[PDB]
């Protein structure tokens, strides 16, 4: 039923939920051509949300796209979706001290971005923890390009159901509880 | 088409490449097996490093296309996705602030350094990053097999032009 994903307009606007092999679920969004927005359901930092996070947004080869961000918190990312075959890649690096203390990431990252930034050079860089994993994507919606609706609070236990289930989003693709 | 079709995880591995990044930037690159790799760096910020044993994360995301993370006494970060029956690559490279900085302390056999590379990065600046994310041309393809020494050290492997 799913569209096939040629070119980067296609993946650009695209709302997806993702579960990696380690069992972390997220959700993330294709904002426009240089901006992501994204929200953490399951994992050692569930909870934690980001938006208007800029990265690097490439078409690798037909329907294959390729992200790279660096954060706040010192972390980097390198997403690879494969959404015509309902996969995804990705490799997070984690200084130590996220892992260390988790915890001070698990908030809306927009909000403490200075703690962010006082943590990364109070703390332990290295060794980094390196977290390379395959995930199964299990929704994909079609929000449209900078629509701040998509990622706009933090996650509850039921909201991927809802959005799965679509009782989170309006025709336009707005939240109906705001 | 002379080159043969890749297709699994065994047809990658083994393969010895070079490469030029857009930017300018030329590396030479040693899949040594499943978890390992080796390569030395030819032209750009850092030409004349070299690395040899640097375990990695290889994977095949789809028939075809490989994807190499691996991070770096330096606290340097990477991924590259090989598509090598386009004899194309993209690779994210994330610098820390120090490397871009002090890029001839890293120009070196990183190996006979760990130390080195160790102190320096907590000596020295992490932020801002220098990402370096960019597509390559793959120029060359070698089938080295796997475990092979010879491919990476100071002299020329020279089984090739």
């Amino acid at each position: 039923m799913t569209k096939t994903f040629k070119t980067l307009d296609d993946f650009l606007g695209t709302h997806f939920i993702y579960t990696y092999d380690n069992g972390w679920e997220y959700e993330w969004y294709a904002k426009n051509d240089h901006t992501v927005d994204y929200r953490i359901h399951g994992g050692m930092v569930a909870g934690r949300w980001v938006t208007d996070q800029k990265a690097d947004i490439v078409m690798l080869t037909e329907g294959i796209y390729k992200i790279s961000w660096t954060e706040p918190t010192g972390t980097d990312v390198a997403l690879d979706f494969m959404p015509n075959e309902k996969k995804l890649h990705g490799t997070i690096f984690f200084p130590k001290w996220v892992e260390e203390h988790p915890e001070i990431t698990v908030t809306y990252q927009n909000e403490h971005i200075d703690l962010m930034e006082q943590s990364r050079e109070k703390y332990a860089t290295y060794p980094k923890l390196v977290v390379p994993e395959f995930a199964n994507i299990t929704y994909m919606g079609d929000a449209g390009q900078n629509n701040e609706d998509v990622i706009s609070e933090a996650p509850y236990k039921e909201m991927p159901n809802d959005i799965r289930n679509g009782k989170y989003f309006d025709q336009n693709y707005h939240r109906l509880n705001k």
